């Protein structure tokens, strides 16, 4: 018997970063991560890491850098469950 279920609104938090949950003001910048595709602040979606190693892997992107989430950054940075 293994217990693993999440029973809350299909839903996300929006008007705010899903790191720090700090509201956007006319100085923050809505920003928009790479790999989850979520909103984040000027200070959660400031990590590089190359997309070649993200999920889909092509001839044409090999050094570039994207910018993405921490909650992904770290994700990514360390293996273990299948990337999804
Ligand atoms: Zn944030
Ligand atoms: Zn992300």
């Amino acid at each position: 018997g293994s217990s693993g279920s999440s029973g809350r609104y299909p839903t996300n938090n929006f008007g705010n970063c899903t790191g720090c949950s700090a509201t956007f003001s006319v100085l923050k910048k809505r920003r928009s991560c790479s790999n989850c595709g979520n909103s984040f602040c000027s200070r959660c979606c400031s990590f590089k890491v190359p997309k070649s190693s993200m999920g889909a892997t092509a001839p044409e992107a090999q050094r570039e850098t994207v910018f993405v989430c921490a909650s992904c950054n770290q994700t990514l940075s360390k293996s273990g469950p299948s990337s999804g």
